[PDB]
C-alpha cells in the first residue's frame, strides 16, 4: 500500500567486539555458512568424518538456536515497524495526537530496542560459534600429514568458487547503489532548499525521517558490497597466484579457514544486498510520492 514500510528485515547489529554480525535472514550468522562449506571440505578427508556428527548435531542446532533467538524479538520488531509507518506517512500519523518530535522519540528508543533483542538474545549462540570453530581446528589435526599435506582439495574449491562468484551481478549492484547515492543526496539537498519557502512540517518532517532510514539502508548496503568484492578479489588472487601441491598441516588449516570464511562472506552479503537493493527501491518510492505531494500543493514554480 501507499507510502508503507511493510518489511523492515534490513536492521541488523554487531556485538560489542564487531566480530559477530547478526542479520535477520537466515542463517543469521555468515559462519553458519562457513560451516556448512567445511562440511564439503570434510568429505574429501577420511580422517576428519567426526564432522558430519558435529555439523548435524552441532551447527544445525547453533542455526535453530540463532532462528529461535530472532523470533523471540518478533513482538519488538512489530513495535518499531509501526512506529515508522507512522512517521513515514503523513496521513497516519495524522490519525493520531502525540507530536511528531514525541514519536520520533519513541522511534528511537523502540528501534534500539528491538536491536538490541536480537543480540542479547543470541549471546549465547555467538559463544557456540567460537567453540564450533575451534573444535573444527581441532579435528583437522587428524589429517594423516604433517610437514607434505595435499592442496588439491583446497585448490578444488577455489575453481569451484571463481565460476560461483560470476552468477553475482556485481557491476550491477555497483551502478544500482551509485545512481542511489547520487538521487538520495539530491533529494536531501531538495528538501535544504524547499524547506525554506514551503510551510508543510510534517510532509517534511516524514521526508527526512525515510532518508535518514535510506542513509542507514545505504550503509549496510555498501558495507555488504565491499565485502562481496573482497572475497571475489582475493578468491581470484589465490587462483592467480603460486599453486604449492603441498604445505604444513597448520598451513592447510589457515587454507581452509581462508576461502570457507571468503565464501560465507560473500554468500551472506549475496543474501543482504538481494534484501537491501529491495529495501532501498521501496523507501525511494515512498520519497517520490511525498515530493510529489509537497510541489503539488505549490501554486506557482518555485526558484
Ligand atoms: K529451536
Ligand atoms: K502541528
Ligand atoms: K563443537
Ligand atoms: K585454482
Amino acid at each position: 500500500s501507499t507510502n508503507t514500510t511493510d518489511n523492515i528485515d534490513y536492521f541488523d547489529i554487531s556485538d560489542e567486539s564487531n566480530y559477530y554480525l547478526i542479520s535477520q535472514l537466515r542463517p543469521h550468522f555468515s559462519n553458519i555458512y562457513f560451516f556448512d562449506e567445511f562440511k564439503r571440505y570434510a568429505s574429501y578427508h577420511t580422517e576428519i568424518k567426526r564432522y558430519e556428527d558435529i555439523h548435524k548435531t552441532k551447527v544445525n542446532s547453533l542455526l535453530n538456536e540463532a532462528s529461535r533467538a530472532i523470533g523471540i524479538c518478533n513482538r519488538a520488531k512489530n513495535t518499531v515497524k509501526g512506529l515508522i509507518n507512522i512517521l513515514e506517512n503523513p496521513q497516519k500519523f495524522k490519525t493520531q495526537r502525540e507530536s511528531y518530535d514525541v514519536k520520533l522519540r519513541q522511534y528511537e528508543e523502540k528501534k534500539e530496542a528491538f536491536r538490541g533483542c536480537l543480540l542479547n538474545k543470541n549471546r549465547k549462540n555467538l559463544d557456540q560459534i567460537k567453540k564450533i570453530n575451534n573444535e573444527i581446528r581441532d579435528l583437522l589435526e587428524k589429517l594423516k600429514c604433517s610437514q607434505d599435506c595435499q592442496t588439491n582439495v583446497y585448490f578444488d574449491m577455489i575453481k569451484i568458487y571463481l565460476v560461483d562468484f560470476k552468477k553475482m551481478p556485481y557491476e550491477n549492484y555497483d551502478t544500482f547503489i551509485k545512481q542511489y547515492k547520487n538521487s538520495y543526496l539530491s533529494g536531501v539537498d531538495m528538501i535544504r532548499k524547499i524547506e525554506k519557502q514551503i510551510d508543510n512540517p510534517v510532509t517534511i518532517n516524514a521526508i527526512k525521517f525515510t532518508q535518514k532510514e535510506m542513509g542507514y539502508i545505504i550503509d549496510r548496503f555498501e558495507y555488504h558490497l565491499q565485502k562481496v568484492k573482497h572475497s571475489i578479489d582475493q578468491v581470484t588472487a589465490l587462483s592467480d597466484g603460486v599453486k604449492p601441491k603441498q604445505v604444513t598441516k597448520n598451513r592447510l588449516k589457515e587454507y581452509y579457514f581462508n576461502i570457507g570464511n571468503y565464501y560465507s562472506i560473500f554468500k551472506f552479503g549475496k543474501d543482504s544486498l538481494n534484501m537491501l537493493n529491495k529495501a532501498l527501491i521501496h523507501k525511494e518510492k515512498i520519497v517520490h510520492n511525498l515530493l510529489g505531494e509537497l510541489f503539488g500543493h505549490l501554486e506557482e514554480r518555485i526558484s
